[PDB]
């Protein structure tokens, strides 16, 4: 019926981690020191909020198996789990954070070069979900981490389904929903495929190209089906040619089938970003610049370079 699942989910002790300082609110940062292995891995800790929740814990359970159940570069992955009474998701650290604070951060100094290499790697990202027959259902420049400006990848595996083996689509049942990044099909009929991630993947690159403004800012999410229906979208970014305006509005086609894949989003992409300054036309673009302290950083390995049978 479909491909056994052979993903090994870690279960780490807590006498691996030193826990350096706290990112977010109950979000932490620190190194995971795999059992003698000479070996110091950069991670980001995120351990339960309510903590008291069989529900909280549910969820957390259902990401982790998402996360540790794809190997690709342009996404996220789970080095393991620790089973203490916060159950806590261990994950690569991305030192710079999420894509959309980067951009509103750094306008000044993103050129098109950048832009358009993120626009492949999620499109990658994205494309390798697709080829493992998973729907994201969140894709938005707030879960897209950075590693390094030259290196995102796709996270927040929270709405992530995993499509049946004889079903196209997944029927979801009501919830917190992000409504402004959301296919027409799914805001009516709770309808979700690619093809509805491919309509966020658009609303992604829009967020990108306006160096993170929020689409249809000031208005209220019970008015966008009704938006979208009339034939509104978002509008053309100052910064973008009509090639790359005309692939946006492609991906926010009411035929869902008549949107891009996302293997055709990474060549339109590649071959804009084999001459970027004829795509995007941006103020100061060839001037452009983009690039810890932990006591020894001198057996500090990336969870990209830290392999395991
Ligand atoms: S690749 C990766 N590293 N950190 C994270 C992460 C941080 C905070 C929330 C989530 Br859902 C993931 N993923
Ligand atoms: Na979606």
């Amino acid at each position: 019926g479909e491909a056994p699942n052979q993903a090994l989910l870690r279960i780490l002790k807590e006498t691996e981690f030193k826990k350096i300082k706290v990112l977010g609110s109950t979000v932490y940062k620190g190194l995971w020191i795999p059992e003698g292995e000479k070996v110091k891995i950069p991670v980001a800790i995120k351990e339960l909020r309510e903590a008291t929740s069989p529900k909280a814990n549910k969820e957390i359970l259902d990401e982790a198996y998402v996360m540790a159940s794809v190997d690709n570069p342009h996404v996220c992955r789970l080095l393991g789990i620790c089973l203490t009474s916060t159950v806590q998701l261990i994950m690569q650290l991305m030192p710079f954070g999420c894509l959309l604070d980067y951009v509103r951060e750094h306008k000044d100094n993103i050129g098109s070069q950048y832009l358009l290499n993120w626009c492949v790697q999620i499109a990658k990202g994205m494309n390798y979900l697709e080829d493992r027959r998973l729907v994201h259902r969140d894709l938005a420049a707030r879960n897209v981490l950075v590693k390094t400006p030259q290196h995102v990848k796709i996270t927040d595996f929270g709405r992530a389904k995993l499509l049946g083996a004889a079903a196209a689509e997944y029927h979801a049942e009501g919830g917190k929903v992000p409504i402004k990044w959301m296919a027409l099909e799914s805001i009516l009929h709770r309808i979700y495929t690619h093809q509805s991630d491919v309509w966020s993947y658009g609303v992604t690159v829009w967020e990108l190209m306006t160096f993170g403004s929020k689409p249809y800012d000031g208005i209220p999410a019970s008015e966008i089906s009704s938006i979208l229906e009339k034939g509104e979208r978002l509008p053309q970014p100052p910064i973008c040619t009509i090639d790359v305006y005309m692939i946006m509005v492609k991906c926010w086609m009411i035929d869902a089938d008549s949107r891009p894949k996302f293997r055709e989003l990474i060549i339109e992409f590649s071959k804009m970003a084999r001459d970027p300054q004829r795509y995007l036309v941006i103020q100061g673009d060839e001037r452009m610049h983009l690039p810890m302290d932990e006591e020894d950083m001198d057996d500090v390995v990336d969870a990209d370079e830290y392999l395991i049978p």
